[PDB]
């Protein structure tokens, strides 16, 4: 278990999805170049996420339209990876009974999560923390 609870998400994998961040109302995004950041954008092409399950609560974020894994790098930067690795495992957990909340394996052990800050730029490792608005989020059918 990763020294973390085990509440899980109801949600499944069926579909692809939009990651919306309750903080500032951004939808996770990650560009061509590898870039990760949010935008209010509902147009975007750069939105919309395939999420695989690797174990049970562990999963993969696969932008649909470059086919880049959401990761984390050993100094907390989230970026794109074309290749799916070790930094590219995230452990999906329910929220105050309700969000979605992504923990990075590699770094559970000081809780580092995905975030979007309320500017829609994204959050180093760690600068987040249980708590924050920032790491809340909402899986939206596309």
């Amino acid at each position: 278990h990763h020294h973390h609870h085990f509440n899980l998400p109801p949600g499944n994998y069926k579909k692809p999805k939009l990651l919306y961040c309750s903080n500032g109302g951004h939808f996770l995004r990650i560009l061509p170049d590898g870039t990760v950041d949010g935008t209010r954008d509902r147009s975007d092409q750069h939105i919309q996420f395939q999420l695989s399950a690797e174990s049970v609560g562990e999963v993969y974020i696969k932008s649909t339209e470059t086919g880049q894994y959401l990761a984390m790098d050993t100094d907390g930067l989230v970026y794109g990876s074309q290749t799916p690795n070790e930094e590219c495992l995230f452990l999906e957990r329910l929220e105050e009974n309700h969000y979605n909340t992504y923990i990075s394996k590699k770094h559970a052990e000081k809780n580092w999560f995905l975030g979007l800050k309320k500017n829609g730029s994204v959050k180093r490792g760690p600068r987040t923390h249980y708590g924050q608005k920032a790491i809340l989020f909402l899986p939206l059918p596309v």
